[PDB]
């Protein structure tokens, strides 16, 4: 509700990330071991027989799911889907086996999404259960269960906070399930150990702020600008791409980083600079070869990449070096630089970063 | 192999669209029923314990098992997935029962694809069923059943004859499966209607040509272009947003019609012309009132739509009519419009259409 220090809103929720998922994880974390017994007492025979997860959700909210399918499958091994909110409701989707609704969302309050809620009540869906940062809203109120994401209000109309704390409550709930299925409770362990990091690998990256305020010059003229990422880092592409697009108004947009060639690489010049979310050795030995496809054009590569990699900047391949971070928790870490990025390019252009032309905090008719 | 009278194989391949959808469908027709048999005797007895579908692929491949997605879901109602197979290939998915692996490719050389495949085979798919274009080539040799598009050897860089064709051949596996899970036979026969109907519904469409050339003058100066559609319209945006890339290098981007609010609104202006798919009624005035949000900048909505919609063009809304066609294969007819729109676009430019920069006709190589 106020700034303080802060010039914006949105610049006070980028910098309240820390404090945040402190106040996310509190009474979570018990023992070593996730503690989810808020969701009441018969919470866990439903989790324990859900066989699919469906995601619903929009905007930035949608961008969260989509990191989250990638743990679901890959460390609970239980199927997951992410779909538009908007897209899910105007369609007659197939019901899939004791499948658990989840629905994302800030404001609790998103018409699409609540629409979808629902529903999915008439279609057979095990239950459902909410990831909100508003408590008391439709999507809390309609849901079975609920798990608040505790990040404090924000005003600011593009999303951060609200983000981060979504993807660590996703991470709890992932934490969880491997258990319920009786997974190694070696996953459990590592994702506590990686979410009890977290906080401090945040303030770790917020120090690295005057550097990414160099990088914006670079962008500040651009009208064009490509994201790319790969497996969990992929919808950290795309958030990072919507958020170029929401406050900077620069046509950014993000693709899966092997996709590159098949499409956007006639694209590149000068004009539309490429970033890359991430990449291990093997994905920056083809993306550089790319980019050398496009040297006449001027295409140069700006790569966020772990220091330990020991990738080396080249003329047109730009190395962001970055502090090493434990690989659960890595989508999480990876977004700070990109909200940092949109917000610095819209501080130089004057934008108005905390209510951007034509957006709006929750879309709550239709 | 040759042109003839066309000045490029690729619209030579646009114009052979109605011919290449008749020998797809040859032999697969046999009295108002869709007849499989080519498969094999088996065959049968796989499809019918099929209990999800997983589809992957890459490029304009990826955009037709978008759209078959919408069609197994709501005709045939089972579970089906899309994934880019360069995400496939490089994540620990978690595998779905009785799940059927379909890869979709016109070459049947591209090496993401392929190492999905493959690696499909270590994971438990009850098996797997290549669509290509090319007889012979890797993904017919390595899986269980294959169908074969049939729609001539295509030359130019793009992808247009073996798009329609592949959205064929899906169509005629939804209705053998909306049978073999015993659904009602109206859902065989409306298919196999429409499919009889579609190559006249395309040369109807090919006739229209004077009108696209027409509008092409309006996006040929314009360095952007936002596609939007809804449902199984979404990924055909996806493919024209597509399109433009490819031959006319205009940065062209698709989005579910249901998220412009969400982000892409705040860049509308009047070099970044937004096109809508085959709208309803009630899509088309959510989308009219967020135009005129962006009226002060120019944005300007361009609609494909069925003439009996009875839509009438507005200042800033145009309405570009188009016969009316059969709800099942409407997918597959808008896809022409912006197969030529694009086309013309870079007949102005005189870009290269049949040898785009950067783009290569099969990547066979990782
Ligand atoms: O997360 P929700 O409250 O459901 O809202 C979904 C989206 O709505 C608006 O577009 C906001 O500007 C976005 O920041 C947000 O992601
Ligand atoms: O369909 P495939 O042969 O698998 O190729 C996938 C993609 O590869 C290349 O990028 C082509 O230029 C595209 O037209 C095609 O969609």
């Amino acid at each position: 509700g106020d700034k303080g220090i802060y010039r914006h809103y949105m610049q006070k929720e980028i910098y309240e990330q820390p404090n945040a998922i402190k106040n996310t994880l509190t009474g979570r974390i018990s023992h070593g071991q996730v503690d989810l017994s808020e969701l009441g007492p018969n919470a866990d025979e439903l989790l324990s027989k859900v066989e699919h997860i469906q995601i619903l959700a929009c905007g930035t909210s949608y961008n969260s799911g989509m990191v989250s399918r990638y743990w679901f499958e890959s460390l609970a091994g239980i199927p997951c889907d992410v779909e538009i909110a908007s897209e899910f409701r105007y369609r007659k989707s197939a019901v899939r086996r004791n499948s658990l609704m989840i629905t994302l969302s800030q404001s609790g309050e998103t018409a699409d999404t609540l629409a979808g809620l629902r529903l999915s009540k008439e279609l057979g869906y095990l239950g459902s259960l909410a990831i909100c940062n508003v408590p008391g809203s439709s999507l809390v109120r309609e849901s079975d269960l609920a798990l608040m994401t505790n990040a404090g209000t924000e005003i600011g109309v593009a999303s951060t906070k609200a983000f981060t704390t979504q993807l660590t409550v996703l991470l709890m709930l992932v934490a969880k399930l491997s258990r319920l299925k009786g997974l190694d409770a070696s996953i459990e362990h590592d994702i506590v150990h990686g979410l009890q990091a977290l906080p401090s690998r945040i303030e770790q990256m917020l120090s690295q702020d005057k550097r990414i305020e160099a990088l914006a010059e670079d962008f500040s003229d651009k009208h064009h600008a490509l994201f790319l990422g790969r497996g969990d880092q992929y919808p950290i592409a795309l958030e990072g791409a919507l958020k170029l697009k929401e406050i900077s108004y620069i046509h950014a947009e993000a693709y899966a980083a092997g996709e590159l060639k098949h499409g956007p690489l006639a694209l590149i010049d000068a004009d539309m600079p490429v970033i890359v979310v991430a990449p291990n050795n093997e994905l920056l030995e083809k993306l550089k070869s790319n980019i050398e496809e496009v040297r006449a054009r001027g295409g140069q590569l700006y790569v966020f990449a772990d220091q330990d990699a020991g990738f080396v900047s080249s003329d047109n391949m730009h190395i962001i070096e970055m502090p090493h971070v434990e690989e659960v928790i890595a989508p999480i870490f990876y977004t700070v630089p990109l909200q940092l990025l949109a917000y610095h390019v819209a501080l130089i252009k004057g934008t108005d970063v905390d209510q951007p032309r034509n957006l709006a905090k929750s879309v709550t008719v239709e």
